[PDB]
């Protein structure tokens, strides 16, 4: 075991770097320290405070500056004994207060260790620097060992999830969730990879066929789904749910993927300094004049879906060659030659529909002084150019009982084409998922290691509809970890030789989970999906009802004191104000109907299958006709949670270092404020509710029995032996609650013997 080998990098990389000695002749003082934040204002940003007299209430001070301010007995965030700093399970801690939490990891992150265990949650802060914790030799270690057995590292979360699958014979699920850019996909990508060797199908070391088939799906799910943004460069327009399929005899079979809402509108809008889908900025470089010609193409700047952005290039990124990498992960999936010209050549239309400009002069009606640019979409789509517009400008619309071709004004006209776009990108993203799925996921399935990555509720300036959705989730998945731990808090509840007094919770987050989704009495998507069908009433009247029902009667809600387009719900993180622009127009999500009418018929096997194959456009039944996008979401959701309500979960709370995207500095502002709102802290403050500090009971008796020369170094049954240092150091029965295998020395008075004397 390289762990023996001191030199073996794993010591310097993932471990605090155990020092030579293990005795009391080491880290030494005898006093007590408390965390104080010197400014009577700014909360975050604490500083070391010294204690002067542990009085009944008035805690005594000596500020780093040397002052004498005095806080109460119950608000002075005290500071953990140093024997501990940079310890793997934050649970081990005897004081869990925001500073005393941000400290134990500031330091470890500081020593180049990014991974620290906390209760269950593997917390990991994002480096931004390239670190060698991923080599095969790495794989080789965390293999077949216990969480405690070896280092805090992602590989552990899985090997564990892995053996587990085949020792209980139930499917499992890893959950990587947290702040944007915060890095889920970098680990989510390294776990699947661990799933590549420990259970790796390769007969001989490496991979065979399914492995790369499965391994180069990503380049794909990225060049089309992923965008650069303000908080990342590999930002994820959607979310995903990949499970890995094995047999009863220990090996991989096929696999899975489950995408959610794309940033479908980003296709047509790139805020300053943010780019459109990555594939767009590749197909224009990694090709030839037999490809630009093959599909009318000018340099990646002439397109008004790419320049309006304010940026194209990516510091340190061969967009040009980044394209090759993705064309091979196609070939491997058996992506055929005709199969790629079509995906792209079908993308290329979406570029052009952009260089098309709706002019206007027939009184008020848009027209086209230039047919050239359409001459391509009609061209590369292989549809009607005359109707393409003729269905564009004057579509037939049913007003009452009559079929009457209208003519949208200079504005509603272009706007309508702008719909024919997400349509290709949604349906096209969609078909790329169906396709992988087909060549990867088998039928005779057995166990699964479900990996889902999707975004924690992050709060922002405008919060359009799309988001009321992705908190709906982090409100649901948040309730889960809340509930699951309760049912597990019954177990150790059965065997300690005494079974504690029934404890209940229920999660008050339930009131809000209704506010959003409730049928009777109805909630946001309920009264929303009601007006989504009347095609006359508008936002103002809608943002007006969500105030009728709730303003002043429903606790978790806040009508805007002033704005008449806002409204505010309150989540597991707190208040959020939402917008009402097109909420109606989008749950509704329409598109003029002579378009599916005219596209349904094409020269393509992939242009046509998207408008003709209901496994693509249609939803399920209800309203009187095809259901609505928020309706779909609510049902498609529980299909998942009720798909974890049978497996063993595995959690990963991801944490970002700074919103500046730079390595080697930890904002004591950003980081500490991803902490307090997310349950990571919260699910262990709860279990502390008794004694947060719990241990294997092999250590304490070796960790402290000489300050009381009564219990030895090698006593065999401390069950009858470690006792002799309690009736001599003197810990009252309330002062702790031990166990018959493990122990948890008092919820509070523990350091009075842990940091001071032998
Ligand atoms: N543990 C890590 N080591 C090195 N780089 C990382 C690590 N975690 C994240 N990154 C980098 O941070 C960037 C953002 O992380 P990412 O995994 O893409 O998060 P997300 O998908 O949530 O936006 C990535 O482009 C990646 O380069
Ligand atoms: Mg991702």
């Amino acid at each position: 075991n390289p762990i023996h080998d001191r030199t073996s990098d794993y010591h310097k990389y993932l471990k605090v770097k155990q020092g030579d000695s293990d005795l009391f002749k080491l880290t030494v003082s005898d006093k007590r320290y408390i965390w104080y934040n010197p400014d009577p204002k700014e909360r975050d940003s604490y500083e070391c405070g010294e204690i002067v007299s542990e009085t009944s209430d008035s805690f005594t001070f000596k500020t780093v500056d040397g002052q004498d301010r005095q806080v109460k007995k119950d608000d002075a965030n005290q500071r953990n004994p140093i024997k501990f700093d940079g310890v793997e399970d934050m649970s081990e801690l005897s004081y869990l207060n925001e500073p005393a939490v941000f400290h134990n990891l500031r330091v470890r992150y500081n020593q180049d260790l990014i991974y620290t265990y906390s209760g269950l949650f593997l917390v990991a802060v994002n480096p931004f620097k390239r670190i060698p914790i991923y080599t095969q030799e790495m794989v080789d270690i965390f293999k077949g060992r216990r969480r405690n057995e070896v280092a805090p590292h992602i590989f552990a979360i899985s090997d564990v999830a892995y053996r587990s699958m085949l020792d209980d014979r139930q499917n499992q699920s890893l959950l990587i969730t947290g702040e944007s850019g915060a890095g889920k996909t970098e680990n989510t990508k390294k776990v699947i990879q661990y799933l590549a060797s420990v259970a790796g199908r390769n007969q001989a070391n490496g991979s065979g066929v399914l492995e790369q088939q499965i391994l180069q799906a990503n380049p794909i799910l990225e060049a089309f789904g992923n965008a650069k943004t303000t908080r990342n460069n590999n930002s994820s327009r959607f979310g995903k749910f990949i499970e890995i399929q094995f047999n009863s005899a220990g090996f991989i079979s096929g696999a899975s993927i489950q995408s959610y809402l794309l940033e479908k509108s980003r296709v047509v809008f790139q805020s300053e300094t943010e780019r459109n889908y990555h594939i767009f900025y590749q197909l224009l470089a990694g090709a030839t004049a037999e490809e630009k010609k093959a599909l009318h193409l000018a340099g990646p700047e002439s397109f008004n879906y790419l320049n309006q952005s304010g940026c194209v290039d990516i510091k340190g990124v061969s967009d040009s060659e980044e394209f090759k990498i993705t064309r091979q992960a196609m070939d491997i999936v058996g992506f055929s030659q005709e199969e790629q010209m079509s995906i792209f050549k079908i993308i290329a239309g979406i570029l052009h529909l952009g260089n098309i400009k709706f002019e206007k002069g027939a009184g008020e009606g848009a027209v086209l002084k230039d047919k050239t640019a359409l001459n391509a979409a009609s061209t590369v789509f292989g549809v009607n150019p005359s109707v393409l517009e003729k269905a564009l400008m004057e579509p037939r619309i049913l007003a009452g009982r009559d079929l009457v071709a209208q003519h949208l004004n200079v504005e509603k006209s272009s706007s309508s084409r702008d719909a024919l776009v997400k349509a290709l990108y949604g349906r096209l993203f969609l078909w790329l998922v169906k396709k992988i799925n087909n060549v990867l996921c088998q039928e005779r399935k057995a166990y699964f290691i479900g990996v889902l990555d999707i975004s924690g509720f992050e709060i922002f300036k405008v919060n359009s509809f799309e988001q009321l959705c992705i908190n709906y989730t982090n409100e649901k998945l948040q309730q889960f970890f809340n509930h699951h731990m309760f049912k597990l808090e019954q177990e150790e509840y059965l065997k300690e030789k005494i079974n504690w007094t029934f404890i209940d919770f229920g999660l008050d987050s339930q009131a809000t989970i209704d506010l959003i989704d409730g049928r009777q009495p109805p909630g946001i998507l309920a009264l929303l999906d009601e007006q989504s069908v009347f095609p006359n009433a508008t936002d103002n009247t809608l943002i007006t009802k969500l105030h009728s029902h709730f303003s002043k009667k429903n606790a978790k809600y806040e009508e805007p004191r002033f704005s008449k387009t806002e409204f505010g719900v309150t989540h597991y993180a707190g208040q959020v104000m939402y917008e009402i622009q097109d909420w109606l127009e989008k749950n509704k999500d329409p598109l003029q109907q002579d378009l599916e009418l005219c596209f349904k018929d094409s020269s393509d096997n992939v242009v046509t299958k998207l408008f003709n194959d209901p496994n693509i456009a249609s939803r399920a039944k209800k309203g009187a006709n095809f259901i609505t996008v928020a309706a779909q979401y609510k049902e498609q959701l529980a299909s998942l949670m009720a798909t974890l309500e049978t497996t063993n979960p595995h959690f990963v709370r991801c944490i970002i270092p700074n919103n500046k995207q730079l390595p080697a500095k930890l904002e004591d502002k950003v980081v500490l404020d991803q902490l307090r709102c997310n349950a990571v802290l919260e699910g262990i403050r709860i279990t502390r509710k008794g004694f947060p500090n719990r241990i294997i009971y092999a250590d304490f008796v070796k960790r402290y029995y000489l300050l009381a020369p009564n219990v030895p170094r090698d006593a065999e049954d401390s069950q009858k032996a470690t006792d002799a240092v309690l009736k001599h150091l003197n810990i009252d029965p309330e002062q702790y609650r031990f166990g018959i295998t493990k122990i948890f020395f008092r919820a509070g008075q523990l350091a009075r013997i842990e940091e001071a004397r032998e």
